[PDB]
């Protein structure tokens, strides 16, 4: 592909082929706590996914994909800031080089050392995740934290999964797994409107930023960068980084649910 994480086809060079990085509505966003608004019509979020819809666990050469079947409203992500349920439809992860700084949100300039994103389309409206993809309201995603501390027994079926799929390419069924495992305890959140965080950057993302984190050890988030980008065959190149910095937030509210 024509973009990465590189300093040659990274974050400061895809306004060159993708000009909405340079737009208002782009993520992710520093989220200042004393600025947030709290907007009484918000409801809590509510998850129902269905185990049985994860489908295949797939390297996409920058990062890694979990995905879950598309096909029909059996896992949904509701209330928050919706009126319609939402499908979901995969999930990964962003690191960094570091442990101390891999997340792509931060909270009062925090950084933490990874983010989960739970990703999910407007099934209600459109038809498709094609269709959804480009629309303010298409897209709704789940951020949560990640810092770095005590070693999380909830990631070890996916970072188990990681050694069929060392390379650029390589997929392997993923079933029987409800990600909201992954989530914290409480759904408390932030939400504010936003975009994809790599190409195509579409401005067509509900960002729902959980208010707790969750832990990951520093051997943990090893695994992920040990995750090849390369094709098989090719010499091996470590995905060591996937974050995006964060972006200016020209006006927008972030707001709080608590
Ligand atoms: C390859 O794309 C992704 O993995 C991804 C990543 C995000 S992220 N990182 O912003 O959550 C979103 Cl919202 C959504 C997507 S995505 O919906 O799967 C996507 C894919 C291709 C084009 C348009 C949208
Ligand atoms: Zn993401």
């Amino acid at each position: 592909p024509d973009w990465g994480y590189d300093d040659k086809n990274g974050p400061e060079q895809w306004s060159k082929l993708y000009p909405i990085a340079n737009g208002n509505n782009q993520s992710p966003v520093d989220i200042k706590t004393s600025e947030t608004k709290h907007d009484t019509s918000l409801k809590p979020i509510s998850v129902s996914y269905n185990p049985a819809t994860a489908k295949e666990i797939i390297n996409v050469g920058h990062s890694f994909h979990v995905n879950f079947e598309d096909n029909d409203n059996r896992s949904v992500l509701k209330g928050g800031p919706f009126s319609d349920s939402y499908r979901l439809f995969q999930f990964h992860f962003h690191w960094g080089s570091t442990n101390e700084h891999g997340s792509e949100h931060t909270v009062d300039g925090v950084k933490y050392s990874a983010e989960l994103h739970v990703a999910h389309w407007n099934s209600a409206k459109y038809s498709s995740l094609a269709e959804a993809a480009s629309k303010a309201d298409g897209l709704a995603v789940i951020g949560v934290l990640m810092k770095v501390g005590e070693a999380n027994p909830k990631l070890q079926k996916v970072l188990d999964a990681l050694q069929a799929i060392k390379t650029k390419g390589k997929r392997a069924p993923f079933t029987n797994f409800d990600p909201s495992t992954l989530l914290p305890s409480s759904l408390d959140f932030w939400t504010y409107p936003g975009s994809l965080t790599h190409p195509p950057l579409y401005e067509s993302v509900t960002w729902i930023i959980c208010k707790e984190s969750i832990s990951v050890s520093s051997e943990q988030l090893a695994q992920f960068r040990s995750l090849l980008s390369n094709v098989e065959g090719d010499n091996a190149v470590p995905m060591q980084h996937n974050n995006r910095p964060t972006q200016p937030l020209k006006g927008r509210t972030v707001r709080a649910s608590f």
